[PDB]
DNA sequence: TTTGGGG
DNA sequence: TTTGGGG
């Protein structure tokens, strides 16, 4: 078997060919007439892809793919975007401007499919693979010159992801603008709130960029993988004029509703972007980060720490958002954690001696944890080194003498309990320096 | 290293053991002193356990364990009930009537976490898984003798949350208790809904036996493992006295929100009772089971096909429930779904032969799937064959020669667009005969 | 695999 | 591993 990139695949239907590609997006497999089904794809590689950041799409940028198969089970069902899939046997013709290549799994085609994303599905642990997750034929194994094109393949899918929005805006309606669609359209959105309606019927509360929200009803069976949180792309959603009371979305046979691969670069943007307006302390975030980071997607301490030198666009950067809790704060004397400093050398030290140097700064740690890295018995630090004025606010108290004096100290030690025993959580902006990541322009609200 | 069994470990705290057991509960990590972290477990094991299936549960029939670290990171996080646990350098003791395991990982004791579940989270693909997803030191592997325990344990576990509720009564209190409990207490209810009130605080929305409903927050860096339909165990919640609209349950630093393997009885069984009561057709029921068979936990189509000879429970019994989508009707002519039969022969036939024997049946067949068989390409057949009366209700029409009657095809003809066409979903009750699922007691509400 | 392909 | 263990 000998695989050709999408670009470069001969414009013929004579000779079969075999391709490895990334998924942008499917359709759910349907029925389109008798003993015929149909699953309906946009597929991109490392020669053809799209490139835009915002904005409409060029559709001789991505190729599209036409699975045909004479039963339903014969066909794929995709629910990620970004995750990659093997045709063997495929046809390319040009159809409306495009590559389009076609299949028929009723014949000797076949196809199989593979996950990119390289954490589960609650980003806890490493699941790195080199064997389909689902297939058409009884031949579930892969072979020796596959496994590298695979491998290569995964990598730069998820430095794609990372990298582009790749979903352009032509390929979904804002929310705002459905009621007026003459048929059926596409959404963007996040997943606010999922609410079983019955044992299979999850009811889904989406909203958007536009920030209109919109209800829809997902069959379990069918998508088991959304969760609230999640950014997801509904593909053919038509408006219901009979709601009055919720906005509501109807999907139909042929609909599907397709997640982001974790690296996805639109959805990390998306679930910053998006919030629900809704209405003894438990779970709750204890922080606020300046507005101008508003719109700064949050990366994992995963990302933050093992990945940081090791990516297209982590090693560029400098400042970043990202969500833990603490486990652990030091100095364990909380009387140590406000230092005399000394700009010359830059040198601190305890202020148990009584001196008035007057610069008083804070350097503490915080031990933290988040979902990608809990699992693991590693430890993280983050800190909070206020010499240079990152973070010089985070606490709302100054930096006093903690030795002298008892009330600051006393608010401090309060703190330290807020940040370690309710379940709550910090949201703070950090910027890189020296190897350390420093919290700024960040603050309690408690 | 050698490995023994939980009711027949040595008494002793001088020479070291190791086993391999279940875990039922366990608490978050904690720190409970400075420089002293805890994690509380409840462990069974072939040799020692909870037997009941409902009330009590004798508490000489399962062991405890508590670990000791002088760091967070280094007790393990455990998010499912019914998964595998092994430790080595144990030692045990009495403590309040019961076996207490002991390991200090601090000092060289150390713990391995082993899935226990064979699907995966979407019970979509089979995930069979020798080597932890969790562990406290860098020996990340295991040894060929405990490959065995470790199979064998698996099996175990799988079979007895599937024949046992395993929890019992007395480690939770029923919603409706809640409110006049004095302190903390354990909760065992429903997810009916989860919504994100903040990028990492998820509300869950709670139901139990009870019928009572309680709100409660949950840190979704702690808890990402938490989604609407599925059953847990909130080990630790006190009321919310000053909650005035919702019932709401606070969780503290220790709480732990725990699920169990799809193999638990207790969930199948209260997936099945709690419903939550709320208020252009798609994913809807299509269907309504005779009430007397309300309180029958659903078999995925994957136990029902690839298991059923195969369990120390559906081998047993002969009548079940299911939740699945129509991919296809057969017969393809609406006209063949109703045929002539003979008494005496218990043959079949076509009436466009005009016969009037009166005796006419349904011999329908249904290509299904669900989420435990969508994703392979497996063709999955539940009949409707009404000869002995079984499902002889299901279509609401009675069985005419549809080749006369008109309106009745026609009837019938809305019905096969209505089980394939809108996402809906057909929830029935059906009884194994010659190696066949017929559909009964079940009916159409549209 | 000249089907249907945004159904 | 005589800690703390339902914290």
């Amino acid at each position: 078997y000998e695989y050709v990139e999408l670009a470069k695949a001969s414009l013929t239907s004579a000779q079969p060919q075999h391709f490895y590609a990334v998924v942008i997006d499917a359709t759910f497999p349907y029925k389109t007439n008798q003993e015929r089904y149909i699953c309906s794809l946009k597929i991109v590689d490392p020669t053809l892809y799209l490139k835009q950041q915002k904005g409409a799409g060029d559709a001789s940028d991505y190729a599209t793919l036409v699975l045909y198969a004479k039963r339903f089970e014969d066909l794929p069902i995709i629910h990620r975007a970004g995750d990659i899939i093997r045709v063997h046997r495929a046809t390319l013709r040009l159809y409306n401007g495009q590559r389009q290549f076609n299949a028929n799994v009723f014949y000797s085609s076949s196809w199989a499919l593979f996950s990119t994303d390289k954490r589960s599905v609650t980003q806890e642990i490493n699941n790195q693979d080199t064997t389909p997750f689902s297939f058409s034929s009884k031949h579930a194994t892969i072979e020796k010159n596959e496994i590298s094109i695979l491998q290569n393949l995964r990598k730069w899918a998820n430095q794609y992801f990372s990298s582009y929005s790749v979903i352009s805006s032509d390929m979904y309606t804002a929310l705002n603008k459905a009621q007026a669609q003459k048929g059926d359209f596409d959404v963007v959105a996040k997943i606010l709130q999922v609410h079983e309606l019955d044992e299979y019927t999850n009811e889904l509360k989406l909203k958007d960029a536009s920030g209109q929200v919109f209800y829809t009803l997902s069959l379990k069976l069918k998508f088991p993988h959304v969760r609230t949180g999640e950014v997801v792309r509904i593909r053919s959603a038509t408006y219901d004029e009979t709601s009055t009371q919720k906005k509501v979305l109807i999907l139909s046979h042929y609909s599907n509703i397709i997640t982001f691969i974790q690296s996805s670069k639109l959805a990390k943007e998306l679930r910053a972007k998006i919030q629900d307006d809704h209405s003894s302390l438990n779970a709750v975030v204890l922080t606020e980060v300046d507005k101008k980071h508003a719109a700064l997607p949050s990366t994992s301490l995963q990302d933050l720490f093992h990945h940081a030198d090791s990516d297209k666009e982590l090693q560029a950067q400098d400042t970043f958002r990202t969500q833990f809790y603490v486990t652990k704060i030091e100095p364990s004397d909380v009387k140590e954690w406000v230092k005399g400093y000394d700009r010359k050398t830059k040198k601190s030290s305890s202020l148990k001696g009584a001196s008035g140097k007057g610069d008083n700064i804070f350097q503490v740690q915080f031990l933290v944890k988040d979902a990608s890295t809990q699992l693991n018995n590693n430890t993280y630090r983050v800190l909070l080194y206020t010499q240079d004025g990152l973070g010089a606010n985070f606490f709302n108290v100054k930096a006093d003498n903690l030795h002298k004096n008892a009330d600051a100290r006393k608010k401090l030690e309060d703190s330290a309990e807020l940040l370690t025993k309710f379940n709550s959580y910090v949201d703070a902006v950090v910027e890189r320096r020296n190897g350390f990541y420093l919290i700024k322009d960040t603050k309690l609200i408690y």
